[PDB]
């Protein structure tokens, strides 16, 4: 008899079935990031991580495996083989070519298309049911492309977003007020990134609209200029890419609030990209940010936020830009 | 007036003192999961970043900073300069130099010595009350020198030492009892890395003594050779450096957990490395791990655990080693 | 030697001295769900129980220490001396009499006035730079009681107020709309409880305003009836009370949630009791709940929040009841 | 169109079913123990409370769903029917007869009996896969009636047992040597309460056997009396009783503890009590606690611990006592 029978009765030959599983695939510096901040939050009974390159997915998973001791996720998997996904409640991707040096990022677009062709179908091969959480750039073209392979129902194919953009301005407003950003509301919607939409109706704190308190707010002459702080959510998150090489750790804290709601059907709101053809006059398919309630089904319900006119018309052109680069996509 | 005062009625304009504030010197990998994991445990009300790459600093507070809405952690600052770091309770070193292809072992801790001898006078001027927590490799030879630079009592000067690599032994325990390392205990003291022992009389679930179960626990002649799981604690650090370049998520996680004691006054027990000229034969000023109380005062008490003639010969060996290098260092 | 001396060797032996400690006064229902909540949520390192009840003193002290593994908070202490809250830096006020049948609310109040005077004099001997938490009922009433005997700030002198009625109001909220009250906005202010004033303005989910969606919003004419939600927030408290005899759970993670912020230094905002003098045409010293900064040193700021005609003078109709009372109070 | 369906656009008729459910039977002071601990720690997306004494039961729903805004537990549901606890991963049984002025808690047996006969069937038909965990006293008796009555296999159905004994032991051997519960080690077997046996080999700090170290350890001629370490985990739970009429915190952080190994599939290793028949020269179904591997599937193993003839005895003689009472209980 061995040690282990020796110390160990055992009475279950059991079915190691995953319940609570989790897979991010990508394991760059935010697909990590990601990992670390789902484990910190007991999200999952089960993470199992994806790569191609080989060396890489092995040490990470071994680097995390050695912190077992202080986690509360007692099952670690990872392989380039899906089988190591099956059975995921959430599938996270972070997976991307890299930009090569003086070329443009348009170039990216395809190469990241090509790459999810090769992902999404394992994922549905190993997870058919799962909710797919897309975060890899340009994340609004990436979640209609995600979305188109896998054939899910939009409610199951969910894209990041402006859930970072939002918890960017709400910190830089909560600086200019000295209030912590959880009391500080305010939504950025639309596209990721450069063309998002700062909805100053909505910024308020404890129920007091800023807009209404200063009826300048937003516009250009704001003597305050408060839209410089819509300004810093897009010029911070390329400040930060130039000063240490990219960005991590507020992704990776934005992924786990998507995902906290998501596993444990919290119904909270929050400005994720989903496909919205059927509001705004928009009449294609294509995936723009808008509050959306999250829970065990992914998105379930979405707030229709009262937009001014020029709002409505910046939500109507980042659909036709989507449309017009998503047509000339190879699948 | 602005609309922070139309909004905001000020009460109270007092400077704002720091409480339970953490500073973390050097954000490579190390430092940052450190910094991520000191963060999501909610260990610290301000956290205080400090290295010498200004550009990669500032990018790295900044990243933390945009995500301070998923956090409970309300002052995130760094600077070069280290009045950033004043008044911390707990002071974490990962700084040091990139080991450079061809240069010896002796060559690269005396790189790390002349960095310590510039960061810790400035850590010691601004938090004179500190405790410091010494990560950056040869740990044991490094908690030696902050000690020396510093002029600290032993108690506030503290190697994580082989918290990380118990936490690796209980790892590989768990996995081959199929346990929690939670509920799998074992020791691995003396030396970081290469040179730590495995303390098998200490292994044990449910306090059932596995050496008494299988005496051949921890010799060549064992069947089940489980000095392999002891091997596989040095190995596998080896391992996870080749396969991914460094390690940084379970020293993190391990540094958070040292980190958690000290801030909270717990009293737990960990292995870290403490002065320990007095036992073992040792009369030279040495740091080794041993099972130490932690606290708010750093390090009250240790255990006094007993060793076989063979494993006191080892920790005896490790200081005679550690005190040649050390009595050569220039400082 | 000792068994305790044969295993651990003493480094330090200083006073130690406590770092983050919490009083609790009055071990009721709603002290002890205070206790609970704090202690889970792990935002003491010391928790203080006083009460004059000896007995059930010591045996709710005993019965947290016996889950003390399950715990992060390593002391917790009790007594009917003061001494035992000595360092506190925040003092949650439970303590009260219990309404006799037949008494009147004036005569009670009288009797817990009565209590504040043996109990807020000692508090402060021993915690001179705390700050106050005030629970017992009347709240309002009570937190000028505790600001007038203890002499302190008024920013270090809370009453918890609106902070539950708030939450009653989210979850009731949610519940119409299918949402988590997390995600749900709206503000309850003035007194707890039965004079309480809903802000209909504020109520919102992702920053859209529900009055401006509905007018009808807080009318007699809504065929919603949208002012249900505020009068259950009154009459459900009182349908707890007549259905399990007092509440407890919900005013105990309330308390925690004010805890936590104060604890931490976060700055949320939260609609507590604070001396409102200057305010709405107030002119007496009275305390009512409006939306707070709340920090390290209490209560810093407060929001202006803009309201109605008919919402300001509810307040000041409120202020001069609790004017009125309070002149009356023997001190 | 009403405001909801005005603010709020539905992708989903969904299926509201629940993944991580528990329900707590009876709603006394140690079951609302056992969800606010649980309810705190996370550990359900679903809770359901059942008593006989409904003004009671609604009103402990109303004042937990009242701090929903503090909590990530979205659905409380409660009733007398068995219909609100369908689908739940683990019940918790906390349900039990008022001890009449008296009388001897003898005839407590057989009428908590024929409360489980009410209980136990009703649980089956609405959970037939969940895990029991029986808390309700006597517990090790009550967890054989609650195994027959459910018919469900050993590994289902789980006695809290010395999970508590074992905590106050931790406790009191850690006030005797100044460390934390958490690194202080020693396990309390067989039954709960009176009878339990202290192993008094397993009691270790750092892997250091106090035996060992001390080998008059847990006999009478001890001169530091360790045995009194024993006398006071039964004890002080009667001294609890004795001074606040119950317990209840210890025991509801324990069995949060339980719930989270079992809920998040940890295989942590907890005294709690089991069917041991074919052990320790046991013939008879009867359950005591030994040292169990707690998961999703509930008790998959268990370790045997070398016993002294005398513990071993003890264990023996439990069961005999166990089986005499059983064979008298009318089913
Ligand atoms: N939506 C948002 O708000 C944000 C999104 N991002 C995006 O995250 C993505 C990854 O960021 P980084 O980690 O910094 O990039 P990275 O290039 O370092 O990591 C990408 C990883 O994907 C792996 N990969 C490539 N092809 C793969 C394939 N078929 N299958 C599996 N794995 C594959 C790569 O080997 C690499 O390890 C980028 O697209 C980035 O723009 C980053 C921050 C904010
Ligand atoms: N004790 C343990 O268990 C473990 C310790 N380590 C050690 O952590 C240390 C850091 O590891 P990595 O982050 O991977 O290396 P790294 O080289 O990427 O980071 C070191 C950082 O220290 C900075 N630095 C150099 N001189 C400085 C000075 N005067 N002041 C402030 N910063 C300065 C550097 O700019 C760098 O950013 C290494 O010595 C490593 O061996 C790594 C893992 C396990
Ligand atoms: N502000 C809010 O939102 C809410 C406040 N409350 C109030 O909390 C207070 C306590 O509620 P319960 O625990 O249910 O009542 P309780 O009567 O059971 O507890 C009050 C405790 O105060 C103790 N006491 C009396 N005089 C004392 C003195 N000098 N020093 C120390 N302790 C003393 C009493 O022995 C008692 O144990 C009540 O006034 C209640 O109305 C209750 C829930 C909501
Ligand atoms: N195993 C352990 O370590 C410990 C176990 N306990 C035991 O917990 C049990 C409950 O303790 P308390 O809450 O203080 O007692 P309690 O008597 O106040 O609560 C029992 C509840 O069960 C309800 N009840 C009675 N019949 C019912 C039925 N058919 N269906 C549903 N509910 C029913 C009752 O109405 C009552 O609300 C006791 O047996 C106690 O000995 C208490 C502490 C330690
Ligand atoms: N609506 S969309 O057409 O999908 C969409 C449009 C634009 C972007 C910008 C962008 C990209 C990115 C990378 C590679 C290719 C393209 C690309 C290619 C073709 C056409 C358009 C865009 C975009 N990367 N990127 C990052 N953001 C972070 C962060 O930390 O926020 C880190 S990199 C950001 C947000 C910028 C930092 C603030 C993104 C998406
Ligand atoms: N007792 S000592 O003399 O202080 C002491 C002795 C030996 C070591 C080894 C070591 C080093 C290291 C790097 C550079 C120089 C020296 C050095 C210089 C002079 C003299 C001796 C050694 C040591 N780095 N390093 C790492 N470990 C990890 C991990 O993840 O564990 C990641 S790098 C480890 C632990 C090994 C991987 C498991 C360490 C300390
Ligand atoms: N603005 S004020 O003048 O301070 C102020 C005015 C009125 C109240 C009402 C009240 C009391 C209470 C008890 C005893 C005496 C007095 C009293 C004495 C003198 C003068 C006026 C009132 C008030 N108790 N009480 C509770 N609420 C809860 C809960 O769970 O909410 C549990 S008991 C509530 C809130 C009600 C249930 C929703 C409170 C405060
Ligand atoms: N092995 S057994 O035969 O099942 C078994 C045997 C003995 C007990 C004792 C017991 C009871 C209890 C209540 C009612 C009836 C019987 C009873 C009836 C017939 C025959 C035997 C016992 C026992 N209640 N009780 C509590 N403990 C706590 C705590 O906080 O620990 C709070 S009440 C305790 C543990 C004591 C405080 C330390 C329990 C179980």
């Amino acid at each position: 008899a061995t040690l282990k029978d020796q110390l160990i009765y055992n009475l279950l030959k059991e079915e190691q079935t995953p319940q609570n599983k989790i897979t991010v695939v990508g394991v760059g510096a935010v697909g990590m990031a990601c990992a670390i901040s789902i484990l910190m939050k007991d999200l999952a009974d089960e993470l199992a991580l994806v790569d191609v390159i080989e060396d890489k997915l092995k040490g990470e998973m071994m680097d995390l495996q050695h912190g077992s001791l202080f986690l509360r996720t007692p099952k670690i998997v990872s392989g380039k083989d899906y089988n190591v996904t099956a059975n995921s409640k959430l599938v996270i991707i972070t997976a991307g070519a890299r930009q090569q040096e003086g070329e443009s990022r348009l170039n990216l677009v395809q190469r990241n298309v090509n790459i999810f062709k090769f992902i999404i179908p394992n994922v549905v091969k190993y997870s058919p049911n799962c909710k797919l959480l897309i975060v890899s750039n340009p994340v609004d073209i990436l979640t209609y492309v995600a979305w188109k392979i896998s054939g899910f129902p939009k409610n199951r194919v969910i894209g990041s977003g402006c859930n970072l953009d939002s918890a960017r301005f709400r910190y830089l407003m909560g600086e200019r007020l000295g209030v912590h950003p959880l009391s500080c509301h305010g939504w950025v919607l639309g596209e990721h990134g450069d063309s998002s939409v700062p909805v100053w109706s909505g910024m308020n704190v404890a129920g007091v609209s800023l807009k209404t308190l200063h009826p300048d707010l937003g516009t250009d002459k704001d003597k305050e200029q408060w839209k410089e702080v819509h300004k810093q959510v897009v010029e911070s998150a390329y400040e930060v890419i130039k000063l240490k090489g990219y960005t991590s750790w507020a992704i990776g804290l934005s992924v786990a609030d998507l995902a906290e709601s998501i596993m444990k059907n919290l119904r909270r709101v929050h400005p994720v990209s989903t496909m919205i053809k059927g509001l705004y006059g928009i009449k294609d398919d294509v995936f723009l940010s808008v509050p959306c309630i999250l829970g065990q089904n992914g998105i379930s319900d979405l707030v229709k936020v009262t937009l001014t006119s020029e709002e409505e018309a910046r939500l109507k052109k980042s659909a036709d830009t989507l449309w017009g680069i998503q047509k000339e996509l190879q699948f």
